């Protein structure tokens, strides 16, 4: 069905406006292709009687971009194909160009990836300053490039340098005001009333201003030079060239080669090539992981999929935060953030008021860059009251405990407070290991109890862990989902269980490196095989920010919990070489030596007495299964945690996955990984399977697939 309406005046000034009856917005979707082809068709057997085209939407948004559920189902084989689609859009909005008419967008809102694109092609770009509105081209975060010119025309705007690390390179959504001053916007107005009669005008003026220019873009004239001058130069760019390399992440390089190639050929050349590496990109399984997790993952964790259908909501009045450290203190930050007052207690009056200086350390580095304002500075900080009092306390709706990880003492932590807190007061609980439902017998309300786990530092980690107790109510559930979305934050659901989800994959994660470490393989090796796999942080660097002596318990609750139920258990090779590194003296970033030479708080280089001590150079595999060794233990723990019960999506696993422990964003989550794996023997599920037994074969049976992923 058609997608724009025809609207013609007197004086010849067409109005398309884009209103996509399938959906609330508009979107490149088989539909409007149909219709921009006929709208623009009818532009030019029509081109006698009109003197200008203004371009509209009747949507709260302009446009929202690509279909993803079409490219998404892009085979390899649909390249040719691909190419002849993307051709298509960019011949209708490459006509509309050269009307030798002026056209102009009337941006009434959102205009992303494909929406962007559809304004580019216009020669004025009038747009609304509404709260809410956001601008740019996306798709380089879904593994996918700008393809309806998007990088063509913002080449020719701005030079290869501008266009690419502002635009192009990340991504960036920008607010009205500041799309107009990097050039993406030529003027504001102040509602939407005044849009579309401030684009009539600006056509009837420069009808007679500029009478031969008119409808001429600045890169068809004659007499062009691109700005920066015409061209891997991988030096000019900054500090941010590791996603120029394009090995795990092909879009990045891909972007840059499209453009650079452009640049040297017309315009016309240079959209062709835009496709061709459009459809390289699309085709890709890069780009279908990537469009799973932070297209449709992300979609439908922030619109309930884990949370409980049927609770409403609970406004959040007062909240309390039971010790103040690296966490606790980070929570009251977040939490004050909002308008949500916050009560902070320590053992003693000076170590609260001592966590409030750090929150204020941060607002602090904030008015030193100008990031919000004095007044908003001192208002957030007159919703911190430190105290050492429980009387404070009474009023909170919402505890959120962050003291020594101690079962006995968080019982007695809670039973100082239980009673003089709300009676319908969220007894949440920060804890990394230890089971909620064991947690929730020290307090009488064991259906309000909850597990809340952050991740440090609290005001950088976008996810917040919600473990369910066997006793916790699903209201209280939701009154948490709520409280992660007021700070900002993606929630997961979790089922309570020996090591939660987060800590137990991440954990599988650091034992691999560390038994690669025993088996006698080089430690710069282990290194390079993480940061080629995708980790943000090496292993070996992880392993020393969380503890060793920490990571030393956790390996002597799960020994002692699987002897008490009366069988033999299995030793992690890992866990001689943790205890050969405490044997050693050397316990992690905390002590001040691990793995790295630490000084000053800084991490100085690996240490030189490593390889002495594992007989490094005695094991020497190859860097592809030291790096399928790594990414295959969390995807097959993530999977054992599905089949238990531990997580009931696999959107909260990818996701989870991917903000909580750093996970390759190439591979679209833990358990995105199992369906898209490639290696030289085949794509999918059967090759993941079949992969994990050549590694199963040759390292160890921990490396053996699940049953459910078998047939
Ligand atoms: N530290 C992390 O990065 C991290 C990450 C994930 C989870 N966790 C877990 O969540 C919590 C986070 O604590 P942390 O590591 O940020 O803090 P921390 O261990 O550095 O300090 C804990 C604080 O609790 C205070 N405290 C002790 N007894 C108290 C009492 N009776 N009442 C009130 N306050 C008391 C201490 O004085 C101290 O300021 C711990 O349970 C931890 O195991 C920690």
């Amino acid at each position: 069905d058609n997608t724009i309406q025809w609207d013609k005046d007197a004086d010849g000034i067409v109005t398309l406006t884009m209103d996509d009856p399938s959906g609330s917005t508009n979107v490149m979707n088989e539909a409007y292709i149909e219709s921009m082809g006929k709208a623009v068709d009818r532009l030019v057997a029509e081109k006698d009687s009109i003197t200008g085209v203004v371009v509209a939407s009747a949507k709260k948004t302009f446009f929202a971009g690509g279909d993803v559920k079409t490219m998404i189902q892009a085979r390899p084989e649909d390249a040719g194909d691909v190419f002849n689609t993307v051709e298509t859009i960019k011949r209708q909005l490459r006509t509309l160009e050269t009307l030798g008419k002026p056209v102009v967008a009337a941006i009434n809102g959102a205009a992303l990836g494909g929406g962007l694109e559809i304004a580019l092609a216009c020669h004025h770009r009038i747009a609304a300053d509404v709260k809410g509105s956001q601008l740019g081209l996306p798709e380089v975060t879904l593994g996918l490039l700008p393809g309806g010119g998007g990088v063509t025309r913002t080449v020719r705007m701005f030079g290869i340098q501008n266009a690419f690390v502002s635009v192009l390179a990340q991504g960036t959504r920008f607010k009205p005001a500041k799309a107009k001053e990097i050039g993406l916007v030529d003027e504001l107005v102040a509602t939407v009333e005044e849009l579309v009669p401030a684009a009539k005008a600006w056509i009837k003026e420069e009808l007679k201003a500029n009478p031969d220019g008119a409808g001429v873009q600045p890169w068809d004239k004659k007499g062009y030079k691109m700005p920066g001058g015409t061209p891997i130069l991988p030096s000019f760019p900054s500090n941010l060239r590791k996603q120029l390399k394009g090995a795990p992440m092909p879009a990045p390089r891909a972007i840059l080669a499209a453009a650079v190639e452009g640049a040297q050929v017309d315009f016309d050349t240079a959209s062709r090539i835009e496709s061709r590496y459009f459809a390289s990109l699309v085709t890709g399984q890069v780009a279908k992981n990537m469009m799973q997790a932070f297209f449709f993952d992300l979609q439908a964790i922030n619109a309930g999929g884990s949370r409980p259908e049927g609770i409403g909501k609970t406004p959040i009045k007062r909240i309390g935060v039971l010790g103040a450290g690296m966490m606790g203190a980070g929570i009251a930050y977040v939490s004050a953030k909002a308008g949500y007052e916050v009560v902070l207690k320590d053992v003693s009056l000076e170590a609260a008021a001592k966590g409030k200086g750090y929150s204020e350390k941060l607002e602090a580095k904030a008015l030193e860059r100008g990031r919000t304002t004095q007044e908003r500075s001192d208002a957030l900080l007159a919703r911190i009251t430190p105290t050492a009092d429980a009387a404070d306390f009474k009023g909170v709706d919402f505890v959120i405990e962050a003291v020594f990880e101690n079962q006995e003492l968080k019982h007695k932590v809670f039973g100082e407070i239980e009673d003089i807190v709300e009676p319908n007061a969220i007894l949440g609980s920060n804890t990394s290991t230890l089971p909620i439902t064991g947690l929730a017998t020290g307090v009488k309300r064991q259906e309000d109890f909850i597990g809340i786990h952050f991740f440090s530092p609290v005001d950088k980690m976008p996810l917040v862990e919600i473990i369910k107790g066997e006793k916790t109510s699903d209201e209280a559930l939701a009154r948490v989902f709520d409280y992660t979305l007021a700070i900002g934050k993606t929630p997961i659901v979790v089922n309570d269980s020996r090591g939660f989800f987060t800590s137990r994959v991440i954990g599988t994660f650091v034992n691999e490196a560390l038994a690669m470490l025993g088996e006698g393989v080089e430690p710069a090796s282990i290194e390079q095989a993480g940061s080629q796999a995708g980790y943000p942080a090496p292993p070996l660097q992880l392993s020393d920010e969380l503890n060793l002596e920490l990571m030393h318990k956790i390996a002597v609750a799960t020994r002692k919990g699987v002897e008490d139920a009366g069988g033999t258990y299995q030793p992690h090779p890992a866990e001689a070489v943790v205890e050969k590194m405490i044997e050693l003296g050397r316990s992690g970033r905390l002590k001040g030596a691990g793995f790295y030479e630490y000084a000053d708080g800084k991490r100085s280089g690996l240490w030189p007495g490593l390889r002495e001590t594992f007989k490094s150079g005695s094991s020497q595999p190859p860097l592809q299964d030291m790096i399928d060794r790594m990414l295959f233990a969390e995807a097959l723990e993530t999977q054992k945690c599905l089949d238990e019960g531990v997580l009931t999506s696999t959107a909260d696993a990818n996701i989870g996955s991917i903000m909580g422990i750093g996970f390759p964003p190439w591979t679209g989550g833990s358990a995105q990984f199992i369906v898209g794996y490639s290696g030289p023997a085949g794509t999918g599920k059967a090759a993941f399977v079949a992969r994990a037994r050549e590694l199963a074969a040759a390292y160890g049976d921990r490396f053996l697939p699940p049953e459910s992923l078998l047939s």
